[PDB]
């Protein structure tokens, strides 16, 4: 079944859309539940000018899953826009499949950008954590969970700027080792304890997973606990309070925030707002 994971801790028609102003383009990635392609908006928002947009949408399979489709749709439209995250921008819920509307980010995922650049500055890796930490700041005063805070799962638009959002829809996470067959498919490498025992999720579990995330873009792109095998003797690690090594391009500061990010106690890892003000020096 297809399911975005944001949990807040119906429909407003007001974000209707007409499809015959929908001017669909490339595929941009398919998983096997639906698939989100680039297209273009004629008469979308006050402006009524011509932006280029992605939609996401479902294959042929139905119908637990419009479902999932329809209630992804009311958590984006009711958390609000914000300059840091994948903006819900408009749907079309009436006249065929359900469509969602979303912001384009033109240079795709954070991850494949820090790999085919292993030029960037330390300045930029700082304004992509910053950033980043400025959407999940937002997230949180909505009393937001992300639950799959992740490089993948971070796009960079014009300016390169740095929007978080979740993008299950579209790529094989069935297939995907970064994700595990328990059952749930859990990203346990980005998974704080708690999570990964007592499957308690909360704004400072996802401080956890933006401590690995940080990890991810000052080592610009490996995979996190290089070498080491998700098992037994993996969830004894972190249990045990196990972090990974400092990046080779982390200043001795940023790799500061990522071991306040993995305290075993998730009361003394420090807020997105706290993170932020650091970073901002
Ligand atoms: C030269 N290329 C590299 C990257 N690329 C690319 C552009 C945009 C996106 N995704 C999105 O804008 C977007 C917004 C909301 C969602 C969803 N779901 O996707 C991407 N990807 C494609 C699949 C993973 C998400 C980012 C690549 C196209 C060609």
């Amino acid at each position: 079944k297809y399911q975005v994971r944001w949990k807040i801790i119906p429909y407003n028609e007001k974000w209707e859309f007409p499809r015959n102003n929908l001017q669909f383009g490339k595929t941009l990635g398919a998983g096997a539940f639906g698939k989100v392609v680039e297209a273009t908006a004629f008469g979308l928002g006050k402006e009524d000018a011509v932006l280029k947009v992605a939609v996401k949408m479902l294959k042929s399979t139905a119908a637990d899953e419009k479902e999932a489709l329809m209630s992804e749709l009311k958590i984006m439209s009711h958390l609000g826009q914000h300059e840091n995250i994948v903006n819900l921008l408009g749907a079309c819920t009436h006249g065929g499949p359900v469509l969602v509307i979303t912001e384009y980010c033109c240079y795709g995922d954070l991850l494949n950008f820090l790999r085919r650049k292993r030029q960037l500055s330390s300045r930029d890796l700082l304004h992509f954590s910053s950033q980043v930490a400025q959407g999940m700041a937002f997230l949180a005063s909505k009393n937001c969970i992300h639950r799959d805070v992740a490089a993948r799962n971070v796009l960079l638009t014009n300016g390169h700027v740095a929007k978080i959002g979740d993008f299950g829809l579209a790529r094989d996470i069935m297939n995907d080792s970064n994700y595990i067959v328990k059952g749930a498919r859990l990203p346990v490498k980005w998974m704080a304890p708690e999570s990964i025992f007592d499957c308690v999720y909360t704004v400072q579990s996802d401080v956890w997973s933006y401590g690995i995330l940080l990890w991810e873009i000052f080592s610009l792109g490996l995979n996190p606990y290089p070498g080491i095998l998700v098992n037994s003797k993996f969830y004894k690690l972190v249990k045990d309070g196990y972090q990974m090594a400092q990046p080779a391009f982390a200043p001795k500061n940023i790799y500061s925030i990522m071991q306040a990010c993995w305290a075993l106690e998730p009361t003394h890892r420090p807020t997105f707002q706290q993170i932020c003000s650091f970073l901002q020096e």
